[PDB]
C-alpha cells in the first residue's frame, strides 16, 4: 500500500510531491501512497550520498544516472534487473515496446539485462529531431530594425551588427547598458559553441560528431573548434560579450533577458527567456569568412536509458512494477511529461477533452513554457509515441513550432549523414571512459574560457593537445570508433 521513492524535481515544484495535482490523481487510480525524499536540488550528489551511506529507499524515479553509475549499481546488488517484472507485470511497457522494438534493445545492457525504466518521447526523427540543435541562436529584431541594419548572413556581418548594439543605443534609454552577447558557458541550451560550426564541423556537448567517412571526430582538437574560440575571442576584445557570462546563473540569464537587453543570446526557446514578442527571432546560419556554412548534429535523442531503477531492498517488487506501468498509460504519460488539466488554483497545460478522453494543450498566454511545466509536470519513466498525436494528446505548440524551425533554418546545413548513436558500453568500457572524462571534461571547458579572457589559444594549442592526449584522447576515440563499428554493422 505503501512505497518510498526517491525522486528529483524542479525547485519551483512543491518540496513535496504529493500537492502535485497530477500525483494526487494517482494515489486515487493506483490506491499506492507514495513517500517521497524529493531532492530539488544537486539530486546527483544527494544520490549518492544516500546510496553510499546506504540509504536506499524502495526505487529511485526521475533518476538520471549515467550508464557506468547503472552498471556500478548493478554489479554490486544495488539496484535490480527487471525484464522479468516487464513481462510478468507491464502490459502498458509491453504494448510499447511491441509498437516499437527498438527501444527494448535500447534498454538492454550488454549482460542481457535491463536495469532501468526509460524516458521516450518522439518529436521528429534524424536530422528533423527536436534534439538536433539545443543551443539556438536568438537575436533581437526590433534593434535591427531601430538600428537601419540587415540581419546578418556572415560572421563578420555578425560583429559589425554586434558593434552597433554596444554602441548605438537601440534601447534609447541613453545607456549603454546593451549585452550584445550573452550565453551561460559549457553544456546545455544557453552555451555559444552552436556558432563553432561556422568555421567547419563545430562542436557539441560531447565533443563529438561523425565524420561522412564513418570516423568519429572529437571535435574540441579541430582547427576550426580553435578559430572559434578565436572568434569569441574578437568578441571579449572587441566588449560585446555579457560582463557576467562566466560567472551568472539561469534566474539572472532570464532577469536579463526579460528586461530585453540582450542583442543574441542562447537558448532551446526564447519564449522562457526574452518572453512572447516578436522582438526576437532565430539568428539563421552563418557562413564563416571562407564560406563554411554548418550546423553541427547534437548526439541527443528523444530517449533517456533512466528514468528509474528499483533498488535491492524493494520488497514488493509486483506492486512497483505495477505502479511504474501506470505511468506507460498514454493518457499518464503525456501528463507526467508536460503537466496536467483542471487545477482551479493554478494555470493548466491541458484540458481534458471528455467527448473524446484525449488531452489539449492550452494556450500560455505569455506564462513561460518552462516555467508552467517545471511545477506541473512528474517526469519519471513515460512514452510518448508519434501514434498519440491527434488521438491521445494534441502535439505542443512550443514543440510543433520548434521543429518547424529546425526544418526551416537548420537541416539544410546538416551536412553529416550520421550523428554518434545511444550505445550501450561494456562495464569495462565505461569505467575506461569515466578515467578519462574525469580529466577531459572540466579541462576542455576550463580551457575555453581562460582563453576567451586571455588570448593565448595559439601559444597555447598544442600543449593542451597534448594534454588531452596524456589523459587518454586517442584510448577514449578508439572506443567511441570501436561501438560505432559495431553499431554500423549491427
Ligand atoms: O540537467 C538537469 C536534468 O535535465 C533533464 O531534463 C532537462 C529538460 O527538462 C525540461 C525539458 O523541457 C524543454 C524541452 O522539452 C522538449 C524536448 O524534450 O522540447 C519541446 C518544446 O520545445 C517539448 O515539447 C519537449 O518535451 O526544454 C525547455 C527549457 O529548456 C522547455 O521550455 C521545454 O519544455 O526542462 C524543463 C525545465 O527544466 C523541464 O520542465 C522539462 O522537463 O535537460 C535540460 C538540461 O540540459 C533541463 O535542464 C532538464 O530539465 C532531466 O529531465 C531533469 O529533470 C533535470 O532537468
Ligand atoms: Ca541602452
Ligand atoms: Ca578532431
Amino acid at each position: 500500500k505503501t512505497l518510498k521513492f526517491m525522486t528529483a524535481s524542479s525547485p519551483l515544484s512543491p518540496k513535496d510531491p504529493n500537492e502535485k495535482l497530477i500525483l494526487q490523481r494517482l494515489e486515487k487510480e493506483t490506491g499506492v501512497h507514495i513517500d517521497w525524499t524529493n531532492y530539488q536540488s544537486d539530486f546527483a550528489e544527494k544520490r549518492n550520498l544516500d546510496i553510499s551511506s546506504g540509504d536506499l529507499p524502495d526505487a529511485i524515479h526521475n533518476d538520471g544516472a549515467s550508464d557506468v553509475d547503472l552498471m556500478n549499481w548493478a554489479k554490486k546488488g544495488v539496484i535490480i534487473p527487471v525484464e522479468d517484472l516487464i513481462d510478468k507485470y507491464m502490459p502498458n511497457l509491453k504494448k510499447i515496446l511491441d509498437e516499437k522494438p527498438e527501444y527494448k534493445a535500447l534498454m538492454t545492457a550488454p549482460d542481457g539485462h535491463i536495469y532501468s525504466f526509460p524516458w521516450i518521447e518522439e518529436l521528429g526523427d534524424g536530422k528533423e529531431s527536436i534534439h538536433s540543435v539545443n543551443d539556438m541562436a536568438w537575436i533581437n529584431k526590433d534593434w535591427l530594425k531601430k538600428l537601419g541594419l540587415e540581419m546578418p548572413k556572415t560572421t563578420d556581418d555578425l560583429i559589425k551588427v554586434l558593434e552597433a548594439f554596444k554602441n548605438g543605443d537601440p534601447n534609447g534609454n541613453g545607456e549603454a547598458d546593451e549585452i550584445p552577447f550573452s550565453f551561460i558557458s559549457g553544456n546545455g541550451n544557453e552555451d555559444f559553441k552552436f556558432l563553432f560550426a561556422a568555421f567547419g564541423i563545430g562542436d557539441n556537448d560531447d565533443h563529438l560528431v561523425v565524420g561522412n567517412d564513418g570516423k568519429v571526430d572529437f571535435t574540441a582538437d579541430n582547427d576550426n573548434y580553435k578559430e572559434g574560440v578565436k572568434f569569441i575571442r574578437q568578441l571579449q576584445e572587441k566588449g560585446l560579450i555579457d560582463k557576467e557570462a562566466f560567472e551568472h546563473d539561469w534566474n539572472s540569464y532570464i532577469a536579463k533577458g526579460h528586461d530585453q537587453k540582450f542583442g543574441v543570446y542562447f537558448t532551446w526557446d526564447k519564449n522562457n527567456v526574452t518572453g512572447s514578442n516578436e522582438s526576437y527571432d532565430v539568428l539563421p546560419v552563418l557562413a564563416g569568412p571562407s564560406g563554411q556554412k554548418h550546423v553541427a548534429r547534437t548526439n541527443g535523442m528523444g530517449f533517456a536509458r533512466d528514468k528509474m531503477v528499483i533498488t535491492s531492498v524493494n520488497k514488493n517488487l509486483e506492486l512497483t512494477a505495477k505502479w511504474i506501468d501506470a505511468q506507460y498509460a498514454p493518457l499518464q504519460s503525456v501528463q507526467n511529461n508536460w503537466g496536467t488539466y483542471g487545477d482551479d488554483k493554478q494555470q493548466n497545460i491541458f484540458e481534458l477533452d471528455q467527448a473524446s478522453n484525449s488531452l489539449k494543450h492550452l494556450p500560455l498566454n505569455g506564462t513561460a513554457p518552462a516555467e508552467l511545466r517545471q511545477k506541473t509536470e512528474v517526469g519519471g519513466p513515460l512514452a510518448i509515441l508519434d501514434s498519440y498525436y491527434g488521438k491521445v494528446t494534441t502535439m505542443p505548440d512550443d514543440a510543433k513550432w520548434r521543429l518547424d524551425l529546425i526544418k526551416e533554418y537548420y537541416v539544410p546545413y546538416m551536412s553529416n549523414v550520421n550523428n554518434y548513436p545511444r550505445v550501450f558500453m561494456t562495464q569495462e568500457d565505461l569505467d575506461k571512459i569515466a578515467h578519462i572524462e574525469a580529466d577531459m571534461n572540466d579541462y576542455i571547458y576550463r580551457k575555453r574560457a581562460e582563453w576567451i579572457v586571455n588570448g593565448n589559444i595559439d601559444t597555447e594549442w598544442d600543449d593542451y593537445k597534448k594534454e588531452l592526449e596524456k589523459y587518454g584522447l586517442s584510448d577514449y576515440l578508439a572506443i567511441k570508433q570501436k561501438y560505432y563499428d559495431q553499431y554500423q554493422a549491427n
